[PDB]
């Protein structure tokens, strides 16, 4: 009984801290993609505000 | 002597198996890796697919209205 419940402690808290490490790999990840695909996004969006805007104007144009 | 060979090999055994864990966790954490980038990529290219296209097609209603105008 003894040795798997003290062995399967270090076990539990290894797994823990293990975890911790690579989820703060994967935010990492997560956070350089978004921010690098946000400015993508933005970049059209903005594009797509200019051609909005010269297509109010081309209907008021007749 | 025995006493310090029972304690020896109870702390290899488990040794052996934090180092499986070790490595098991990286697989894991390798997969759920991939499942996000794969997730983050097809996302964002959706959305910048989704707007290009509507660039093309305001592009177009752009060219119409100033067809429509001249005439």
């Amino acid at each position: 009984q003894q040795r798997e419940q003290w062995c399967s402690e270090h076990l539990d808290t290894q797994k823990e801290l293990l975890e911790e490490m690579y989820e703060e790999k994967l935010n990492i990840l997560k956070e350089s993609l978004t921010s690098f695909y946000q400015e993508e996004i933005q970049e059209r969006d903005e594009k797509i505000e200019e051609l909005e805007a010269l297509l109010q104007e081309a209907r008021q144009q007749s």
